[PDB]
C-alpha cells in the first residue's frame, strides 16, 4: 500500500513507498479515520517541514502527548506528573538542565569498556554456535544495561533492573504492574541512598540539585517519572538500531568491505544507520495556533505527526539516492534524535553502543547471514525495532 | 436481553432477568464467543454450585486470574508478584494468616467514629443543598478514608492517597501510570518507617512478621502488591453498596418505616443489602481438573464465572421472594464476600459502613428521593457500582 495508515507488526518491514508518495503527493496529509472522524490529524513527511516543526516547540507542544491518540494522556495516567517529554519550556527547562549533568561525554565513556565486553562475549556465543538471535542475545539486553548505567543502578542490580525493563518495554510498544511498582520502589530506596552517597549519574545528579529535597513530593515524583521516560526511551529505539542494521549492511558487501577496509570509517557509518533505521519513525505534537505550511492550513488543537523516518529518506535533503545506504555519506540534520528543545539525551549513547556493536561484529562475525523476510517486527506504531532477527555465522 | 453476556455500563441497571433464566434453564452455561470461539468459559449461576466452587479451591483455583480472558495475568503484568486474590493455598496462606492480624474488631471500632464523622458532614451538606450527587460527595471517598486507615496511612496523607485511589480505581474500572508510581513509591518510604515506628494495621503487622526483613525485596514486594489489592478491592465495591442500595430503599417506604421505628434492625438490613447490591457480581477460577456439576462436564484448564450475584438472588436458597427487599429477611450464606480461603478480609468493614451510612441516612435525610433512569453505573463486568446517583431531600 502507498495510502497511509499508522504502522504495524505486519507493515514495519517497508513503509518507504509510503514515506515517498506522502513527501511527493501530500507533504501535509490530513488523516481523517472513516470509523472516528473526530480523531483527524496531520502527517509532515519533508524533511524541511518536520525540521522546523520539532524545533517551533511555541506552535507544536509536546504538552498534550506524542501520539495521534488524542485521549493519551488520561489513557496512560500521565497527568500529574507529565514526564519531561511531555513538558514545553518554560516548565521543561530547569529539569532538561539539571538532569543534563548526567549527560555528558564522561558518562558515555565510563560505559562504554562494559559496552565492549558485554558486545564481545555474546558475539563469540553466537559465532561458536554458527549464529542465533542476535536480538534476544544481544540487541535486547544491551541497550538495557546503559540505561541502567545511566540511572546510576549498581552493577549487582543489572540483572533485577532488566527484568522490569523488559516488561514495561514490551507493555509500552504495542500491562507491567509488577515492574512499575517494583522498579518506582527500587528507585525510592535509590533516591534515598543518593541524598548521603551521590555518583555522577543523572538521578545523582538531581538529587545533589535539591529536586524533592525537604519533603518536595513532587520532586521526587519527576525523579520516578525520568526513570521510566529512560526505560521506555532508551531501549527499544537502541533495538531498533541494532537490529535495523542487520539487513542494510547484509545486503551491502560493498559498504561492509569500505568499513573492514577502513574502521575509523565506523563513526560516520554510524550517523547513516541512524538516518535509514531511524527508530523514532514518528511522534506527534498538537498545535497552540492555527499554522501554514505550503498551501495547507493546520488548524490549532489538532494532533500534527512529524515522520522522522520519512524526513531522514527525504530526497529534497539527501538526493535521489536517499533510500540507498552509502557509509560515506556523512548525512548531517538528520532527525533521529529529533531536533530542538527535546533532541535525545540520550544519543551519544546510542551512537556509542552502534559505533561499539559495529566494529565488533565486523571484527568478529565478517562472514554473517540475514534473512530480512525472517525479521519479525514489533508493533506500535512510533518505533521501529524488530524482536527477532535471525543470524548465521561461518 | 436474557441471553448471556458480560455486563457493561449500559447493561448493569437490570441483570436480574438475565440470572434467571440462566439458573432456571442452564446453571453450567456454556458460553462460546462467536468472534474468538477459543475463549469459551462456564458460568455458574445457583447458589448450591457458586458455595461449593467458591469453596473448592484445589479444583477452581485463583492462580491463572479472575477475570474470563485468558490473557489477563500477562495483560495486567501479574505474575511475577502475584495478589493474594490471585494466590492459592499454600502459598495464599501464610500471608493470609500475616495480614489478617491487621483485620480484626479492633480495626473496625477504632475507625467507626472517623467514617460517623464524615457521613455526618457529607450528608448535612447534602441536605442544605437540597440534594446533590450522592456519590461524588460521599459514596466515593468515604471507602478510600477506610482503604488509607486499614493501610496505615497517616490522615493527613488521606487527601493525597485518594487522588491516587480514584485513578487506580477508574482503571481498574474498565491507566495510572502517575498514581500507580507514585503510590508504590509512598507506600515504599512508609514500609521503611514501620519497622522502627509499626502500629496495628496491617502492614505495620507485616513488616513486624519481617515481610521484607534482611534484603527480602520479594517480602517488601508482597506489602506493595497487598496495597494495590486493597486499593482494588475496598473502593468501587463500597461504593456499589451504597450506592446500589439507594434505589431499593426508596422504592420500599415500608422497609424504610421498619427501619425508623426500629434503627436497632439496621445490621439486619445491611446483609440484605449485600445481598441484592452484590458488588463483586462475579469473579472467574480455572478448573485443576475436568469436574461435573449435574449433567455438564466442565473440562479441565477453563475458566469459570462464579456468578455471585446470581448466586445471592437464587430462589432455591432465598424464596419465590429473592428478588425483593425485605429487611428483616436475616438472609444466611450470602456470597457478596465470596466463601472460602478468599473471604473477604474486608467485610467487617464494608459492614460498618453500610450500617453507619444507612444509619444516618434515615436519621438526616429520610425524605430523599432517588431517580433509578437518572443512574450511571460504571463500565466494567465484575462490579457493579454506580458513578451517580442523583439524590435530592427535602
Ligand atoms: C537510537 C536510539 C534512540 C533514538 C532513535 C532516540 C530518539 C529520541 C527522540 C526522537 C527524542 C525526542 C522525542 C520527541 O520528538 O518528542 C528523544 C528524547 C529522549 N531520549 Fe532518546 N533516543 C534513542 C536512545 C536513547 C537513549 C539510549 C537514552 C538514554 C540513555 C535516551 C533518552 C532520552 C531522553 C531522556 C529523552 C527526552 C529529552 C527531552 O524531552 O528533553 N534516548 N529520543
Ligand atoms: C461491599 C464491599 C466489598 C465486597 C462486595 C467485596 C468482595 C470481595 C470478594 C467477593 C472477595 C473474594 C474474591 C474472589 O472470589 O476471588 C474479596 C476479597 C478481598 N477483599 Fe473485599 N469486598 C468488599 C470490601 C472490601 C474492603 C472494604 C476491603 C479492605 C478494607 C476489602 C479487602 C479485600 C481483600 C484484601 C481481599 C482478598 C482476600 C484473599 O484473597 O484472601 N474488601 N472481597
Amino acid at each position: 500500500s502507498h495510502e497511509f495508515q499508522l504502522a504495524t507488526a505486519e507493515t514495519w518491514p517497508n513503509p518507504w513507498p509510503m514515506y515517498r508518495a506522502l513527501r511527493d503527493h501530500d507533504p501535509v496529509h490530513h488523516v481523517v479515520p472513516p470509523q472516528r472522524p473526530e480523531y483527524d490529524y496531520y502527517v509532515l513527511s519533508r524533511h524541511a517541514d518536520v525540521w522546523s516543526a520539532a524545533r517551533d516547540h511555541q506552535t507544536f507542544s509536546s504538552a498534550q502527548g506524542l501520539t495521534v491518540n488524542y485521549g493519551e494522556l488520561e489513557m496512560i495516567g500521565l497527568h500529574d506528573t507529565p514526564p519531561m517529554v511531555m513538558q514545553d519550556p518554560p516548565v521543561h527547562t530547569e529539569f532538561r538542565k539539571l538532569v543534563s549533568r548526567g549527560f555528558t561525554p564522561r558518562q558515555v565513556e565510563t560505559v562504554e569498556p562494559t559496552v565492549r565486553k558485554f558486545v564481545v562475549e555474546r558475539l563469540e556465543k553466537l559465532r561458536a554456535n554458527g549464529g542465533g538471535d542476535i536480538v534476544t542475545e544481544l540487541f535486547k539486553p544491551l541497550p538495557s544495561m546503559v540505561v541502567a548505567h545511566y540511572l546510576g543502578v549498581p552493577e549487582e542490580d543489572w540483572t533485577q533492573f532488566d527484568g522490569w525493563t523488559q516488561a514495561i518495554v514490551a507493555a509500552n510498544a504495542v500491562g507491567a504492574l509488577d515492574a512499575v511498582g517494583s522498579m518506582m520502589a527500587y528507585f525510592t530506596g535509590l533516591i534515598e541512598r543518593r541524598r548521603t552517597e551521590p555518583a555522577d549519574d543523572a538521578i545523582s545528579h538531581l538529587v545533589a540539585a535539591g529536586v524533592g529535597a525537604d519533603g518536595d513530593t513532587a520532586g521526587t515524583l519527576s525523579i520516578l517519572a525520568f526513570t521510566f521516560t529512560m526505560v521506555t526511551g532508551g531501549n527499544d529505539t537502541v533495538t531498533g538500531m541494532l537490529g535495523g542494521s542487520m539487513p542494510l549492511l547484509h545486503r551491502r558487501p560493498d559498504q561492509r568491505r569500505l568499513l573492514l577496509d577502513d574502521p575509523e570509517g565506523i563513526p560516520d557509518a554510524v550517523e547513516e544507520l541512524l538516518r535509514l533505521t531511524s527508530p523514532v519513525q514518528g511522534l506527534a505534537r498538537t498545535t497552540t495556533r492555527d499554522v501554514t505550511i505550503g498551501d495547507t492550513t493546520i488548524p490549532a488543537g489538532r494532533r500534527v505527526l512529524l515522520l522522522y523516518g520519512s524526513a531522514n529518506r527525504d530526497e529534497r535533503q539527501y538526493g535521489p539516492d536517499a533510500a540507498e545506504l552509502d557509509v560515506t555519506r556523512c548525512p548531517r540534520n538528520i532527525l533521529t534524535f529529533s531536533h530542538g528543545a527535546h533532541h535525545c539525551l540520550g544519543a551519544a549513547a546510542a551512537r556509542m553502543q552502534c559505533r561499539v556493536a559495529l566494529t565488533e561484529l565486523l571484527a568478529r562475525c565478517p562472514d554473517f547471514e540475514v534473512a530480512e523476510s525472517r525479521i519479525v517486527w514489533s508493533g506500535g506504531s512510533y518505533v521501529r525495532r524488530p524482536l527477532s532477527v535471525p543470524f548465521r555465522v561461518t
